[PDB]
């Protein structure tokens, strides 16, 4: 794997994918225990360590389809990872997402090219695994985090001047990010399982940046909710 | 409504949604009681009656997104319908998808050109309301009737020589039908609820036909599991 | 053929096409001797008759490109078709299209997206038969039934957000239906003789309904003209 | 008129269209009487005469859709020309089509993007003008001039290797050339007359020529026939 | 070569690409010696003759695409040409460009489809060769002759109701004319050497046409810096 | 700036574009003297320092076009950024291509969809700023650093089963990298200047690798050329 510089068997079967390195790095230091960092490459700190006895692995994606796409497909290829799960943030498009809501994405809309360039006139819709969708949502509803599950957008241009997310909004799409396609494409195209989880870090549409304290609580329940999506 | 000859109140907020209105008459005949034909318009039959004390109507959308797409419409536009189920046949194109599964369907790709034509270069994915999804899995659990969550693709063309089938197979797709991405689209622009269950009539590929007796059976399930969907 | 159950031979080498299986009853009921019912799947009614002695038959289709290319496509690979006409109504979008002419369809735009499935960068433009469209225009010069010649437009979304119609009739389209593109592709394909003829319905841009009086006098001409469209 | 050194009057109603400039020429020479040169800008030459008390124009266009577009626009807005008949030559692609054989142009597929740039998602299928259409159909009878009626295919690229004429040929296209498509489209714009009379000259597919004396007698009959288009 | 009627040998490894057959005969009567006229097909006259000893060769190529590209794939594929340099016109949709300019345009935009045709989904960048390039610059800037050295936009649609000349002109394109594109393509697609040298004949956006006396005095500069842009 | 953790003033007008934040760290200590890190946020490192009296900046852009646009976007429009110059590598995708030649690219194709998002019908090409890529390739010459001058395509996909990378090379396309059409587009639609140099860090088509001593040889004279491409 040209982006990862990590040995057999130093990556878990399980990996949690938020797109900073940073907060991959926040995350395995915070949540896990026998933290080793396994990648360097490019920043993109990569670690490994244990919940509960579960191995588990933490691997910042960068930003983009084509970003996540490149640490998607190693460690799916180079790596055998089974189980992908983005946990990250978007930014809301629809009045009915609240600042607490963990959201999990069924599917996801794009302006990205990479399913076009693989089925032409095709629209390919790309799907989250149901198990591990219905494990983080079962998790949620069992402490009471409040959780919203429905689609997002996949955005390539995060400044974008021919955006069309109110016609997205409109159609009942719940946020913007710049992943989730690439994720759950990769991922169903090898047999293995993904799903994004995502919080809100503001209000796209009508305005209101969320507070450092919204932020950092539900950011907390995402990452309860992810080390519980895996049976 | 110029395709459904009927009158405000005829028609219940809960709708299940055949392709073939022959079996919306042996739906209603055979699950409902207290049974009225409220449309003969075109030979689409539709019907009301009425499942332990709610009354659910059930109306053939005919073959095709163009064609669900104007019962659609009309059902949310001119009556007010707030939940839409299609119970239908897919051609399974994976092994791992059996005779016996009731498939639901959590999302669908398609060749039809109604996503592009509203949103150009954004791959629109459609979206089933989880709180459907849900109930009809779980509904489905509690009597063992097996049951596959999943993507689905929406054909225009039945017999098609350019077919990528097998893309589709390779990239975790169930199975091919003719409806589900209008359905979920027009359903989700009006704020309204749907979901897509769908039985296997034949392995695509494998060219291996599905008895009778195996038809029979899984479509009681999927009628059974559909009238159990809403709260 | 997975969507009609008749047997060899009980289907004639010329079919009639409306969208409505109750038209077809109509038709053959009205028009034709010695009526045999051949289809009642999904009930979109075939028959099969005479007209002067002429074995005829005339089958619904139902609404949209792909319903009607499920009913082509097995009318010509199964039972050897060889004359398709398609008869049925549109919405007239240009003034000069009275309530009373007949329309004989050229070619057809479209929006679906059937055949950039089959050519990708190409405008495939559709293209009736010559003999059967001499013919009909001849049969209706012959008796001074008003005949016009020219396209029309095979709409995918009956209810369409995004329609170009406008356009459409500057460019000097006649009028929007939902089957032709499909039925001459499909036939020209397979080396068959494909014509559609129209009747207006209703005047799209302007408003203007048309009466039942108009309706039912040009429905006669157009089968009067179809029944001498094949020598 | 920024290609057309005329001024109004010198240009005929009815004008005739071939690639050749020199073509033109020898048409205009040969087949009219009173000959006058009214353009010499770019070597585009163009002509008007008389044929029997009736004034005709023949205009070089060019090869390719942008180069017919400039004069077709030019001539229409410009000198308010009514009927515009291109007389030229195409590669069969079908067998069935002979060497002999006056082709009529019904309508044409292209692989240019010019109607895709004012259309985007519609399919739009050009239309020849049916009163020339069939007046040039009835004087190729009269004098048993064989011809066939169907369509061709306008190619922006004579050397495609990206090529789909087989497809085409399999869909009952009859010929390459590379006009058609903008003369009809920009004529049906503008309330024009335009048809397309087409020549063999050379099969595509089977490699085989055609002789100067097949050739000069066929354009022989594509000339006459020409002339007798308008009513 | 079905539209050059030259022999072997007839033709120079060099040749110049006027789009108007008149200037390039003006161009090899004023600017090289011992002219012979190799071609008289469709009136595109072509020329050979010496500059200061060495073989050049001039080549109309009429406008457009499609035109362009019949001529350059001819001189190309049976000439075995090596050095193909256009001297057009363009008109300048940038304030900055000033009437005395030579435009030497690195790369292309286009709306034709050419390259989707061949590359779907991918956008093809056409690239000048920079040694002709590099030669043309320096050419010009060794007797002070005013250069400008950007991208230019290549047309279908001289005549465009769907024009995007203000996006280009923004994102820095400097002019619009209608052939570089093809030749760009064509000629690294067979590994030879291309290159648009271009006059500004009129300023699109503003309204502004130049003089008779300042397109002569650039025309003149421009054949002068192609003369030099072979080494 | 989201994403750039900087205040006005700290980032030069000229800034040098690594994709790896390790990288920009590298070219800033060994080559700049006074270096500050201006940005931690993401691990997307930022450096600026002096090289003999002028303030230079180098920043990590990250890999592909949507992170790239996101850096080059906020340096455009937060820090008034002049010159924007991406140093970098490749997969050399022409034998013609050596391992030590330093590639200027004057253009970029792509399988982004970033420019038909925009441009519809349009294919857009990128343009290098030619004062920037004279400049490099002069100062190449003068070290007898070896140079290649043309185009490379940008990719969404660094493993892509749909790749066309054998006909983009048959087209003349140097090789394969992540960035260079969103800085290239960017940087004119805001009148900045960009510049591409890269390295060929492996042949993607033979397999054959780059040692170690090759790399950093031509790493050196790569930014040794950037660091000479402002005048
Ligand atoms: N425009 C945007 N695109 C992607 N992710 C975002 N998060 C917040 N705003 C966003
Ligand atoms: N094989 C098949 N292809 C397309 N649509 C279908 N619907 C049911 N079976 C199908
Ligand atoms: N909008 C429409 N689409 C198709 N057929 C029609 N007939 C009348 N109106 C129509
Ligand atoms: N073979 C051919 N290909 C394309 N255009 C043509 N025009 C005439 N013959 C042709
Ligand atoms: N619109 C246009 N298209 C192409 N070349 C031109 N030269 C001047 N105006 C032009
Ligand atoms: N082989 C390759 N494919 C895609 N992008 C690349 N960047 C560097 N090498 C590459």
């Amino acid at each position: 794997s040209v982006h990862i510089g990590a040995e057999k068997g130093q990556i878990a079967d399980t990996v949690l994918l938020p797109g900073d390195p940073l907060r991959a790095k926040f995350i395995a230091e915070t949540y896990l225990e026998n933290v080793e960092c396994y990648n360097e490459v490019r920043g993109m700190y990569g670690f490994t360590g244990t919940y509960k006895g579960k191995k588990i692995s933490v691997q910042g994606t960068g930003m983009g389809v084509p970003s996540i796409s490149i640490y998607v497909n190693e460690l799916i290829q180079s790596y055998d990872v089974q189980n992908l799960i983005r946990v990250g943030s978007c930014g809301a498009i629809r009045k009915d997402v609240k600042v607490r809501d963990v959201i999990l994405a069924m599917t996801s809309s794009t302006d990205s090219q990479m399913n076009r360039v693989a089925f032409g006139s095709v629209d390919f819709a790309p799907c989250a695994d149901f198990e591990l969708l219905k494990n983080a949502y079962d998790a949620a509803k069992d402490k009471g985090v409040p959780v919203t599950v429905g689609s997002v957008f996949t955005a390539d241009q995060f400044y974008n001047d021919d955006s069309q997310i109110e016609k997205l909004a409109k159609y009942g799409v719940l946020g913007v990010e710049m992943e989730t396609t690439a994720l759950y494409t990769l991922a169903a195209k090898h047999g293995r399982k993904a799903l994004s989880i995502l919080t809100v870090s503001d209000h796209v549409l009508t305005g209101e940046e969320t507070t450092a304290e919204e932020r950092q609580t539900t950011f907390h329940d995402m990452i309860d909710v992810a080390l519980h999506s895996v049976s």
